[PDB]
């Protein structure tokens, strides 16, 4: 419908209707719900909610199905005074029913299109089940793998996360101006604003602190790219940002989000994050929490009642302008409009779209794009279809391969490693073991299965509940039984491939040392076993690269490729000296660096002549010719980094600024060109200006952060 | 001499002498030294230095003795156009020749007098050997025990570090206006400005980053307290502060240090820190390093030559005002003047008499017994009867490496090891010494034999000092693994076990506490370690130290500290076991041992007098504490008072230490102490960098650690005093 009819709706709304429009609730607090009606009475009492509240609530979160939504919406509209329909939101994080690889794994794809297709298939399926908005992408920069939520990020690089973030928004929303028409597309909600992934010591919900310059330089960019790409909503974060809970942080949400980033959509609190400003000790009670959160431009409170119980009194007492509320309601109604709910409150409600063969194939291709081959000694992999396999370990038969933040996908639809492998390989013998134990009986069985076979596939992993939200690990290791199992299997004299399943970087040196190959599958989602089989057999050729550094040990954290030089860099020419930046007990380098990944193919790259000089404001075009010098078809991820050698601020040794995954047949050669605009050469200075300084830059072209050729360019002269 | 002549001296110096005055060199680069003269020619040449340079250099660091100094100063004065003497600086960090406990152990003393005595003794001995300045106190807040340099700090509390830092300055300098009169006193140099201990991942020299509010709230106070207490010098830090190396950080050094902190003394670069801004990538060459460093107000370049090879060109070309140079030189000459070096360039110099005396040694012992921390003592194993038969086993049994890191002048041959220490007090001791990093089958047979005979094991475990200090970073804060196996083995021998731990950082000690009956943390006590150990074990001294740094559950809990924020989902005893709260799946949130924790052989009872329920803004809270030793044994308790601001415009720490006093109490004896928490103690830096006091609720915690406390509420409001 048209904007004046919206604007009118705000004017026609009572104060209480407006307040309640600023409330989001779980599906089973509404009448009409097809599930959990036995939780409804106790919780409605606990939250002190009325029919008046629930009949005028803005939004539902976490409906279980199309029937739940239809049911809640049909009933809500029966008794809603103005017929303002409900907006329905869900966690569609890396798939709805067809589960794709976890987002950290998607990061390792280095493949924008894989990311977009994931998001599109997710939207197609979720819209089919009645949801209007997904709480995705998660755009928190992560340098600390203790934190469970690293599984949700695409890793430690702001540029990669910004690029994959846009791919996700594009995937979920298509053309955002047509969301009222493209009812297979849905609204994306960027989270968590801001800097949540810098949680101190990897401890969930823990303190975050960085200078404002680092916030802008490294922590803000991906949120901003997703916003500029059209993301419809933003969610606040649980953490303090410079002492102040993001949720009630006026500078962050008014000056930065709405001011500088020009975001004019709905800001939704994370779960109870409004009431929780009370725990953080920046509000004395719900009245202050509501006041401060509303001043900050938080439009929709998720599952708490500070607003519904306090906004009226604050407005009536003059402590809070009713203009702020009206602005909030307006943003709510606009989102409903943009979604086309005023014409179809059921947004086209499609079962035939859910869990298709086509989608499953796509999730599988996503899996094979995302896995990272870390070791492959003496060409153990790929295996011949007739290698006799002993498949052992806790991930041999576990159905837990879909990953964390899988709210809707079902393990019964998933394909386990045993099933995947039996499809491909004639002889497979399987000994399954527990996640956290290694019994004598186990060892006897393993020995018996390995004696018979020619290769061990040693499938190790985390349970997914050891990560995700409030899944913090102080020590980033598998249970010790898994390392002992790898130590044991290794003594059996047969070649060993470790298929690792997990949601975070782990200490994997003892795994790499005890095996001939190491394949990092993360959690591939619904087609895990097949993803695994194809890669093992060579039907697919591994092509993923690490989007997050694998530390030598827990105590190296944080370690990350784009680091400062320090005043005493360890060089190769001073290594061994005492007074340089180093540790007594481990290398400075991570066990595996950012951008690292092996292939069954072999490539060579060639960078065309670059200019020696460039003007300020001018783009650097980088041309790369790549050839597959092997007999095997494969993909390579070309990466381009830049360093600013000297600057008014100490600048990272390398920053990723472009990348492209290139598919190549045997013998085949392609050419790609990259534009590094002058923005790539820019940075925030001590005064928070985005600036470009004349001076020397190094450009690195290669296939990891360490496998690169270096070139120099002098920037100066005039500005374009 | 008169300010007026100092002034004149500046007008009378050439440009080249003015520049050289801002250079600091090792002794063996000067004519007249009596050690290492064979390094002089190669190094003078590598640094491109000339007679003109060295003959006019401002300063020496690291002279080896009184004779070194006298030789060098004699030669320099003979050839120096205007007779401007050298100022001689050294690292006198926790003692000169009488080695005292490492500063982290001194922090555990929670004892201001102990710290001042340490410094006074240090100053006595060092002035005796010709040194004018000490590069001490080290006032870097630490939360990361991976970092080697935690040994040099007094811990994770800004208030403790501020208090003790003042005590150090007082001890070294006494009356800072009389340093030209009191020649057994010396100039202190606060370091490292600023925030160097926050190095990322405990990696040496590594990136530091925090919001400016946190800089002010937690990282700056101790530097400021020492400066306000009259520290004569300040040294820059190696790290970036908000992206910019501290040494060329104009805001940090001109605006904060000289502006807000009113510091008008000599600002000395850390070692090579001026040239190293080039490595940090904020200066293209020595010319830029020198310019940016002089703009930032660095007066004295330690052992690099940017200023020396570049200041002239910068000044000549108009890139840099000569007035800055004049200002730097004036501060250099003022310091020399304050040290009385224009009247007496040899600063009172035969004083061997004063070095390593018996009285000083007792002082260091007392410091050691003040600083050790008793962590476990199950069923009163300690103190031991003098007739107890002791199996003394481990790498610290006989190691002479007990003086600690940052001991540049102390000699292990004067130190007392644990064996010698114990043989003085206990009649029966059998000793099985083992290596730091190994445990052989042969060792185990030998340990088994010694333990079967004796009544108790004194299992002495520890770090080499080289595993800490500068560029001694450990990713994993653990002893070598052989030592944990030795503890584990020894526990199976059926006899009671005390572990005497010697180290320079918090370590993972849960396996040590679990494998023994008592655990005594000695850190590195210094020259008298053996005796410090014996007196505490035997009960001639009663342990009384408290932890000034949290001991983590495991390496990956780092950073963990008592003065932490609540978060939005604090783990409470009511929500325990719930999934969605701030917690780890694999460890507790609490450190294994918390700040302010320490056991005693005595036992104490505290009661806080009634506190007002309400307070005006600007008003002090007087806190009166009656403490009673209720046991038969004489001892000290450390009373501790913390404050929390329950609600504020910034999320505030759940607790902050605001006062403390160590109280000596004879058996049965009772005392009353009172503390004033001024309104500054209720104040904090707000998002706009204002120090503010906000009306509202506080909690006051009175007790004997950060966790053993009674809690009281006070409402602040109304009007302002
Ligand atoms: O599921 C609702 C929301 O729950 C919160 O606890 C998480 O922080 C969000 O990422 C999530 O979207
Ligand atoms: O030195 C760089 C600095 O610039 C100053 O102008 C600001 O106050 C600081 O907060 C920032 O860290
Ligand atoms: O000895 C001169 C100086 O050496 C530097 O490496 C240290 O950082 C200082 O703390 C010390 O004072
Ligand atoms: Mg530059
Ligand atoms: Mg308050």
């Amino acid at each position: 419908m048209e904007q004046e009819k919206v604007q009118e709706l705000v004017s026609q709304m009572t104060l209480d209707e407006k307040i309640a429009q600023c409330l989001q609730l779980s599906p089973f607090l509404f009448k009409g719900t097809n599930k959990n009606a036995e939780l409804t009475g106790p919780l409605l009492q606990e939250m002190k909610l009325t029919d008046a509240h629930t009949e005028n609530a803005g939004s539902v979160l976490g409906s279980s199905s199309a029937l739940d939504m239809i049911g809640i919406q049909e009933a809500y509209l029966k008794t809603n005074r103005l017929g303002i329909p409900l907006v329905f939101m869900a966690d569609v994080i890396h798939g709805y029913k067809t589960v794709f690889p976890i987002p950290l794994a998607l990061g390792c794809s280095f493949d924008r299109e894989t990311v977009r297709v994931m998001a599109e298939v997710s939207a197609l399926e979720a819209t089919a089940d009645g949801h209007h908005v997904t709480f995705s992408p998660m755009l928190d920069l992560v340098r600390d793998p203790r934190w469970g939520r690293v599984m949700e990020s695409t890793g430690e690089d702001p540029f990669l996360n910004s690029e994959l973030g846009k791919a996700m928004v594009d995937g979920y929303q298509g053309d955002a101006s047509k969301l009222n028409e493209n009812l297979e597309q849905m609204a994306a909600c960027v989270k968590h604003f801001a800097a949540y992934g810098a949680a101190e010591a990897g401890l969930e919900y823990n303190t975050v602190n960085m200078s404002t310059r680092e916030l802008y330089q490294n922590y803000l960019p991906a949120y901003n790219a997703a916003i500029q790409a059209g993301a419809k909503l933003v969610m606040t974060a649980f953490n303090v940002v410079d002492g102040i809970p993001a949720t009630m942080n006026k500078w962050l949400n008014r000056d930065v989000l709405r001011g500088e980033m020009e975001f004019d959509g709905v800001l939704i609190s994370d779960w109870g994050a409004v009431a929780e400003v009370i725990n953080h000790g920046t509000a004395r009670n719900p009245k202050e929490a509501a006041q401060f959160s509303m001043e900050a431009g938080v439009d929709l409170e998720m599952m708490t009642t500070c607003y519904i119980h306090e906004l009226k009194g604050l407005i009536e007492e003059g402590k809070l302008s009713e203009n702020l509320l009206d602005e909030a309601v307006l943003r709510m109604l606009n989102l409903k409009n943009d979604l086309g709910l005023f014409e179809d409150p059921y947004r086209g409600l499609r079962t035939k779209d859910i869990l298709t063969d086509e989608s499953r194939g796509k999730a599988r291709a996503a899996g094979v794009e995302s896995a990272v081959l870390l070791e492959n000694k003496s060409r153990l992999l790929p295996l011949a279809k007739e290698a006799k396999i002993a498949l052992v370990g806790p991930l041999a038969t576990s159905p837990d391969i879909l990953g964390g933040w899988n709210v809707y996908g079902e393990e019964k639809d998933g394909i386990n490693v045993e099933t995947g492998l039996r499809e491909v390989f004639e002889t497979v013998e399987v000994v399954s073991t527990e996640y956290t134990e290694l019994s004598e009986e186990d060892k006897v069985a393993v020995k018996a299965a390995v004696q018979n076979m020619d290769v061990v596939v040693l499938a190790l992993g985390e349970k997914n509940e050891w990560g995700g939200e409030a899944g913090s690990l102080a020590t980033i290791r598998l249970p010790e039984a898994q390392y002992q199992l790898a130590k044991f299997v290794q003594t059996l004299g047969k070649p060993v491939v470790i298929t690792l399943f997990n949601g975070r970087p782990l200490e994997v040196k003892e795994l790499a040392e005890s095996s001939d190959a190491l394949l990092e599958l993360w959690f591939p989602g619904t087609e895990a076993g097949r993803v695994t089989a194809d890669l093992l057999s060579g039907a697919s050729n591994p092509s993923g690269k690490l989007s997050m550094s694998f530390p030598q040990t827990t105590g190296q954290i944080p370690v990350y490729y784009n680091h400062l030089r320090t005043g005493r860099p360890q060089t190769p020419e001073n290594k061994g000296e005492r007074y340089v930046s180093h540790y007594l007990d481990i290398p400075n380098e991570p066990f595996y660096p950012f951008g690292y990944g092996k292939s069954y193919s072999e490539f060579e790259l060639k960078t065309s002549s670059l200019p020696k000089e460039l003007n300020l404001g001018e783009s650097l075009h980088v041309e790369v010719t790549i050839k597959n010098i092997s007999d095997i078809a494969g993909k390579e991820v070309i990466q381009v980094y830049l360093q600013d050698v000297t600057a008014s601020i100490s600048r990272p040794v390398k920053e990723l600024k472009a990348f492209e995954k290139v598919a190549l047949q045997a013998g085949e050669e392609k050419t790609v060109t990259f534009e590094l605009t002058s923005e790539a050469f820019s940075f925030y200075n001590h005064q928070l200006e985005k600036v470009q300084e004349p001076g020397l830059h190094r450009v690195f072209v290669g296939t990891s952060s360490e496998d690169v050729d270096v070139f120099e360019v002098e920037v100066g002269g005039y500005v374009l």
